[PDB]
């Protein structure tokens, strides 16, 4: 009931007792960990005020008002307006709380030592997808704020009754187009081939090339989506070269400096919010790695392989390896160069132990996903690696939803 | 109740059902995955029938035979002889069977696809160091084979009262010492100084150099443990050479050629094992990420980015990155130019793929530990990076143990 993990680098043991205020379900039992599945799994007015409840408590307590007299008459106006309307309103100041401690809770996030340095947007007046291009519009501007990028979340009305929710069908703000070529090959990023087609079928005229910067789909209080170009002139770009290889820059590789989360749902009070792109800056690897050299995603390393002359007939000569560690140094070297933001695996990941031992200290505590936030190269020369994590459900919290066109009444 | 696991670079879908068959518990529950803490956590008669018939149970379905005449005859003899004795002994052909099958459920081998190419010593006759140390050096000597490694096991007596336990209180048949100096820095395997000390304490007289194989410190029927010394001859070693750096060879490192773990207990039927040293052949990077480059290790990465002539300065310059590669490319080309067996994370990885495959397919699933079987770099450009797994405890098991020093009346 007062777990310990351990550092198996440092020897720290840090106790947790805050898994104990853990609400939701992990998919593991006691018999079967899930901790590597990917995705593990309307309301009523009956669930939402103990919900609601358990969120105030939790405000009125960080405020140094737990129990006062303001916490209970807003206790009490919550649940008068729950009877009224099975729902209710977050006031601004919580509503800011809410989504800081979301991202708090994010177990799977290596950057939360961030946390409460976090601008939130207030959109839940707007009410036409053109509100919520606006609004996002001004989301991407004080974001990227020229390169020194600044973590922010924008946060549409609420879900009421299920079938006028607020939608953002993009997966990021800011993503690349990927078409299927007639050889069957795939250009730009194959991620993104459904979503590139389902905007082709609602319009857009697509320039059939790589980094094609995809439009924006928003769906406003659960009306059909509508197609949207983001200002050009709003999307950072860095083109990537190589500090050593000059090479490199025929490569020609670029990608965007700001990511943009915007197909999540927010969970505060047992209120949904499934439009809320959230945006921070990268950690190197995300792009290097996975974006580049995932064998779904853009696939390069063969390429810089090639372009390094590597032995690549033998799985054994690490060419893949070699060519990785290359890459995201051109990243890191390309962001940098240009004053965007970027961190490399190593101060992230150190700044989250650092960050584990401050929620430990103050919180008793820090949900943590171990198959996340290890980096996806150098796991073990990284401090994570070696770093036990529990993993539980917090909230507020961010949440996996099902994509937009799955499900959408059309 | 018919679990379902994706892979995320192959869209390739299959279900477990073999974790129904699951008996120990994992640590998780549904509010907390325990799936990142390294250890998660005398026998009676009324416990053992059970493991027993389940054992036996198992076994004779495996030779065609479940529910056969031979097979009720020898659950009744292993009843009647754990009325008698409050115990049982395996048949040959049952600690084969145990012991493959141990392995073969080892969530954390990434190995496993050689699972049934496993060669079992019979060391049950056993009754003195004096023997345990030559069998212990008859299957060095037979899994080293010259180089062509093969994977063995040699079980000596299990477990009967408790107090007269067979250890092998080394960790592995063969570690390098580890000695603290003067200077509070430390010499060879920082790992062993704890085991390296026991060893003088005991009387050894250490050569303290880096590359110091220990001796064995064998306890026979619970008796106070004794050093041996393996053969030199026996201890086959590669000196760590780069196919392109020649001052790799300045660097000094060598290495083991054989792995054989000799602290872990063999649980068969519910029989206890607590001496079976098993060994097979290393993937590179447990040598040159893990033993070579953890900071709590060899740690050289210093020494060969200064070789390397790199930007040391930065964290961002990767030099850490780059380094371990060529490390890695050192360790496979000097075991692979010396025909000692070795094998690169990349095909590892691609092997237990399709020996995960294979389990789902003839056995209904395969327990898999997703924190263990990801290499320690370059986690997701090679293919278990990208594989939900679920990890889930079968029986027969290799199971963790206390140190021996820790618990023995001595
Ligand atoms: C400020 C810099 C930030 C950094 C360096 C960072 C880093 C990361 C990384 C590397 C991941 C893994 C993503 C992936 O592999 O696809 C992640 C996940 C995540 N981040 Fe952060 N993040 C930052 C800011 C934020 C912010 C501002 C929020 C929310 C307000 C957030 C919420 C999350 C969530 C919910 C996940 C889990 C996503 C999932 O389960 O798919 N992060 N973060
Ligand atoms: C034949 C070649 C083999 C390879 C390439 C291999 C590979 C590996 C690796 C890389 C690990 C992780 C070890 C670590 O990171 O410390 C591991 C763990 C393990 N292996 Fe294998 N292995 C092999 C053979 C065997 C054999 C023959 C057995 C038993 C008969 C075995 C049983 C285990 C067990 C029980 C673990 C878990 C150890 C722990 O939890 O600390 N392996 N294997
Ligand atoms: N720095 C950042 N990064 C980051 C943070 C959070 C989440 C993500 C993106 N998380 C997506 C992971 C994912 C999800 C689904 C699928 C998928 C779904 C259906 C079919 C196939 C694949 C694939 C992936 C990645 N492989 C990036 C930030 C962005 C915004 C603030 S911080
Ligand atoms: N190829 C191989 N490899 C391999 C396989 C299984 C197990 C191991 C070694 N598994 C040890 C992992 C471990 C355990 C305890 C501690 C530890 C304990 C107390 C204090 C501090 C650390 C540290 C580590 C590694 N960091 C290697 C093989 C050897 C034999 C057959 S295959
Ligand atoms: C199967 C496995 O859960 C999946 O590949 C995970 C592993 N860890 C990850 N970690 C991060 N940060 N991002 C990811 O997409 C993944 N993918
Ligand atoms: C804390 C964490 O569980 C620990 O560092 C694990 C991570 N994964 C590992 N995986 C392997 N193969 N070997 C290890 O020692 C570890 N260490
Ligand atoms: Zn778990």
């Amino acid at each position: 009931r007062f777990l310990k993990v351990k550092n198996w680098e440092t020897d720290v043991v840090l106790t947790d007792t805050l898994h104990l205020k853990s609400t939701l379900e992990t998919g593991c039992t006691e018999h079967i960990c899930m901790g590597s599945i990917m995705l593990p799994s309307v309301a009523t007015k009956d669930q939402l005020f103990p919900l609601a409840k358990e969120f105030l408590d939790q405000y009125y307590s960080s405020i140094k008002r737990f129990g006062s007299k303001a916490h209970m008459d807003r206790l009490e106006e919550v649940n008068k307006e729950i009877e009224s309307t099975s729902t209710y309103q977050l006031k601004d100041t919580e509503l800011i709380y809410g989504a800081k401690h979301a991202w708090r809770n994010a177990s799977r996030c290596v950057g939360r030592i961030q946390w409460s340095k976090l601008q939130v947007f207030d959109a839940r007046d707007c009410t036409t997808a053109h509100g919520m291009f606006n609004y996002i519009c001004n989301h991407v501007k004080y974001a990227t704020n020229k390169g020194n990028l600044r973590s922010a979340i924008t946060i549409f009305p609420q879900r009421t009754d299920g079938k006028h929710d607020f939608r953002v069908w993009n997966s990021q703000l800011i993503r690349y187009a990927g078409y299927k070529q007639p050889d069957g090959s795939t250009l730009g990023d194959p991620a993104n081939v459904q979503f590139t087609e389902i905007c082709i079928q609602q319009g857009w005229k697509a320039p059939r090339g790589r980094f094609d910067v995809l439009p924006l789909l928003l769906q406003a209080n659960g009306n059909d989506p509508e197609l949207f170009q983001i200002p050009p002139e709003l999307v950072l770009e860095v083109p990537i070269r190589h500090p050593k290889f000059d090479w490199f820059k025929d490569l020609g590789l670029k990608w965007y400096g700001l990511p943009a989360v915007s197909n999540m749902l927010l969970e505060i009070g047992g209120l949904e919010f499934s439009a809320c792109p959230f945006s921070g800056w990268y950690m190197g690897t995300e792009i290097g790695v996975r974006d580049y050299c995932d064998n779904s995603r853009y696939n390069i390393l063969e390429e810089v392989a090639k372009k390094m002359d590597l032995d690549m007939r033998k799985t054994s000569s690490l060419w893949k390896d070699q060519a990785l560690v290359e890459i995201n140094i051109a990243v890191l070297y390309s962001f940098q160069s240009d004053k965007v933001t970027i961190v490399d695996h190593h101060s992230a990941t150190e700044s989250f132990i650092k960050h584990m031992e401050n929620e430990y200290r103050c919180r008793g505590g820090c949900p943590a996903d171990w198959v996340w936030i290890v980096p996806p190269m150098s796991g073990s020369i990284t401090p994570v690696f070696h770093q036990e994590m529990l993993n539980y459900r917090l909230t507020p919290s961010f949440e996996y939803q099902p994509d937009p066109w799955n499900t959408h009444v059309w």
